[PDB]
């Protein structure tokens, strides 16, 4: 997360981080007991679910691995299209007051919106700076069409955009999978932006998450 601040304690009870090696690798969303919601891009054949802290390393925190994972089909990697997977847990989240669901949308919000987005991805950018605890930033739904000033048609009907003008307020590499919340509910998935992170009038691009409810519904009732 770039130009942000820790995240006040136990207000992201829904908030997850995927591991490889004890190494961070993805952020993601707890949906219910059995599943996590992330980017397709975060895609491994193993992962190490930490739940349960605002501080990656704390012996307090819960430690799941997760088997199986199902990426929405539609997912390209040359375009970013469908960038979301879900994640099976081996065993049921434990929950309590660190450890809840995230509220899934029904609708989606309008441009000019604040939400908060949220992660252990780095700080800076190009230099890397992981921190221990969960950072936060405010940032404001961007219309498609703005957006589309930026990234012409590689952005598509499916992805949201979200910022703060002139300002380097942004996700970065760790944060990929990780929430944007707006108004109580889950509306966006980290998904991608520009390189190095941060530049600013440069919004981060976020996997709409209201128009694929049908899917994440589905997925996890196919795979139950």
């Amino acid at each position: 997360i770039i130009d942000g601040a820790p995240c006040a304690r136990g207000s992201h009870p829904w908030q997850v981080a995927l591991l490889s090696g004890n190494q961070l690798h993805c952020g993601g969303v707890l949906v219910n007991e059995r599943w996590v919601l992330t980017a397709a891009h975060c895609k491994m054949n193993e992962y190490t679910v930490h739940l349960g802290s605002d501080t990656l390393g704390d012996r307090r925190a819960q430690r799941i691995k997760a088997s199986k994972s199902f990426r929405h089909p539609g997912y390209s990697t040359q375009t970013h299209v469908n960038d979301l997977m879900l994640v099976k847990l081996n065993s049921q989240a434990r929950l309590s007051s660190m450890v809840k669901k995230v509220r899934l949308p029904s609708r989606c919000e309008p441009p000019g919106t604040t939400c908060t987005v949220s992660g252990w991805g780095t700080t800076t950018s190009p230099d890397v700076t992981f921190p221990s605890d969960l950072m936060c930033v405010d940032v404001k739904l961007i219309s498609p069409q703005d957006c589309t000033k930026v990234y012409k048609d590689l952005l598509e009907n499916s992805m949201l955009c979200a910022g703060i003008p002139d300002s380097k307020k942004n996700a970065c590499n760790g944060d990929s999978g990780g929430p944007l919340v707006c108004r109580g509910t889950l509306q966006g998935l980290v998904s991608w932006g520009t390189f190095p992170c941060g530049q600013p009038n440069d919004p981060g691009v976020y996997t709409q998450v209201c128009k694929f409810t049908k899917w994440i519904n589905d997925t996890m009732k196919k795979h139950r």
